[PDB]
């Protein structure tokens, strides 16, 4: 899709909803879920706290604090994955992922907790999958349980080939050899959607990649922070692209989502793959022109030159630009989540078969319509709730007339006029929007 | 997708198959089908003939010649749609579409015939839907019967807003009012995929457009000459774009495929909608730079400026280029059909879940892989069988190791070196690749 202008973003104020800020100054609130108990449950990435919030009173209780979560003030690590077992009434399990120290500096661990209704706390931790890659960037860590009773987990490309990890070789395209799998060496588990058995084991029906079946379900992802099943069992996803080409994807078993060889469509438009890990020396600078213009000494591959297998293009890019685009703000929105709106007895008019995708950099929540079979998007990503806030997550109440959203505590956002501000209107908040 | 180069096309000689010409004296052979009798049945667009060829021996018989088919030597009109009833043994019907004079100068008629096995001919013609638009351009006319036992018919945009019909307002986005529909006025049936009951009536569960349920199933199409169901009931489609953006589409009930406001993706890239029907000066020229560069006096709308409803982007474009592209060849392939490769006991290795798309301009058959659920394409459109031929249609034998292709009688095609030739290697032929 083509980028909206500052003016188009500015006017998306959603005067059809009442806004009520339930909480503010949470410490990097990250994921929120409608709890089995009909309360809002939300995580603090930095602290590892699992908070339960009564939306009417805003009364908060720290249900549990995941011990030894490791978080860097300047990083995106910490407590990430958060889900309840689908049949919680009979399987009182909470699944999380987080950054922890790796004795063998960190690792990511997917762990199950048992919720004790009696003592209102979490206990009996079980590590389902450990030794996963960890870094300060592009951790992703969206964890959901599919209709197939499997854990689907997004694990970002760790920031390789940008900024602090510029010269490290991106592994989004790499997959484990059997020997690595045997040694539980999960270094290739970067830029992937993993599909695991509930016990953490490899599903025998996982796709095969380069002759090996591993936890990998799809590969070629950059920073997939959004993952949501549709009512008909499809898996939708949102992912942050580089200077361009944030994506809405349909996750298909064994698909290759192209990163880093391809950003968005395979169109050679506005992006090229500049591999700094293969650059002539580490003193070379990243011009930050999305590979369209690069400093001498870094090998560049057009998207069309990639010898790819099972490349799956995005359903929608936010956004795609041409090579002439001036990167020197970028034509992206930094989607932070992806939520399948299920409607309900007070379903919002026209919102059938929509995907809600919060934007960090634009301070909007996009509404993306799909056909009733969730096979295609219809039209464009429609901005809502414009404000000087970094929207981090969104859910709806079971009745469907109320949206609960999280905002970041700190960071930059585009103001109505297009300029950047780091003055966020509702820092680290839990906000409810009620359809009028 | 990004255009392949002439050398990339030139090398696509599919050397792993043996080519054999089965028939070489066809006149504008258009559609071919693997028939219920395990014979190949094929149409001749201008003559209206329906031929049946023994796939093994190559013997052929003219089963029928559809009377009064109208065709212009400079046009794409004539005998178009061709399909068998899916349960032919018990329902010996053949459905066609064709250009006929309109006594109310032409119309398109979707017509059923009954096959008589004993005299081996067609009889008892029944007009299922008449008064459909007709013109010399962008007729499309692929007719298939879906798993739902409904006829699906592609009817092109009639060439409006280009060449001889430059100044006629494209109706791809337009839909009938209930009055028009009640009066059997199908002028808006241009640039659509229609879905009709077997008797020609409107399916009660057809989608609604602008508040009306008509035979329209999808709208916003230019020249959709490819239509094929997948084994799991999805409807794949190919469509010719203008100077760019030929498409592979997944046809979804009630979808709007954007033409003419949007070519390919809604990307404002390499195309813009220059509406000549809205140019107050009818002497205005079409610079033919795909709307990117236009003469003064024609309103141009960017793809992103269109107020579209239910816009469905293509699965794949052949091809998409940037605004800097120089249209003075074009980044298209002119897909002439779309065939779902079903494999079989001698299936071609690696061709699972592929869609075969013959190219007129490039003289190749593209193979487009999809995932096993036919939800997404995998990788790119891979060219095969490069030749100086305009490939018109393609099917495979039941076992999967033989491909049967029709080639145009005449026209232009790109040679291995990128230059154009109107010297076709196999004019109006039925060829097989084993
Ligand atoms: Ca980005
Ligand atoms: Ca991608
Ligand atoms: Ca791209
Ligand atoms: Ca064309
Ligand atoms: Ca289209
Ligand atoms: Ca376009
Ligand atoms: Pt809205
Ligand atoms: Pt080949």
């Amino acid at each position: 899709d083509v980028p909206l202008t500052p003016s188009q973003f500015a006017k998306a104020k959603s005067e059809n909803f009442d806004k009520k800020v339930i909480l503010s100054n949470l410490n990097k609130p990250h994921a929120l879920l409608w709890g089995p108990d009909n309360q809002i449950w939300l995580t603090e990435r930095a602290t590892g706290k699992i908070l339960r919030v009564n939306p009417e009173s805003g009364s908060v209780k720290t249900v549990f604090q995941v011990p030894e979560i490791v978080n860097d003030a300047d990083g995106q690590n910490g407590l990430l994955g958060f889900a309840f077992h689908p049949d919680f009434k009979n399987n009182p399990y909470i699944y999380i992922s987080g950054t922890f120290k790796n004795p063998k500096p960190n690792q990511t661990i997917i762990r199950r907790y048992t919720y004790n209704k009696s003592t209102d706390t979490l206990e009996k931790p079980v590590d389902l999958l450990a030794g996963l890659p960890s870094s300060k960037d592009h951790q992703s860590g969206r964890l959901v349980i599919g209709p197939d009773q499997k854990i689907y987990y997004t694990i970002g490309d760790q920031g390789r080939n940008q900024l602090a990890y510029l010269f490290l070789p991106n592994q989004a395209q790499h997959t484990p050899t059997q020997q690595e799998l045997n040694g539980k060496d999960y270094h290739t588990y970067m830029g992937k959607v993993l599909r695991l058995n509930l016990d953490g084991s490899i599903p025998k029906d996982n796709p095969s990649f380069n002759g090996v079946v591993s936890h990998i379900y799809t590969l070629g992802h950059r920073n997939p922070q959004g993952l949501a099943f549709t009512p008909n069992g499809k898996l939708l996803q949102s992912e942050q692209g580089p200077n361009s080409d944030d994506e809405i994807n349909l996750i298909v078993k064994g698909g290759n989502y192209g990163w880093p060889n391809v950003a968005g469509y395979k169109d050679d438009s506005g992006y090229a793959y500049a591999n700094y890990s293969a650059a002539a020396n580490k003193s070379i600078k990243d011009l930050a022109q999305n590979g369209v213009k690069v400093a001498a000494g870094v090998p560049v591959t057009k998207e069309s030159e990639w010898t790819g297998k099972n490349f799956v293009p995005p359903l929608k890019t936010l956004y795609t630009v041409q090579d002439t685009y001036n990167y020197n703000c970028w034509p992206t929105v930094a989607p932070s989540s992806a939520y399948v709106y299920k409607g309900g007895k007070k379903a919002i008019t026209g919102w059938e078969n929509t995907l809600l995708v919060p934007s960090l950099k634009r301070g909007v929540i996009f509404r993306i319509k799909l056909d009733p079979t969730y096979s295609t998007t219809y039209d464009d990503a429609v901005p809502m709730f414009k404000s000087n806030n970094r929207y981090r997550d969104v859910i709806a109440s079971p009745d469907g007339n109320v949206l609960y959203v999280l905002t970041d505590t700190a960071g930059n956002v585009q103001k109505d006029d297009g300029s950047v501000t780091n003055t966020l209107e509702n820092p680290g908040s839990l906000i409810k929007f009620t359809y009028k």
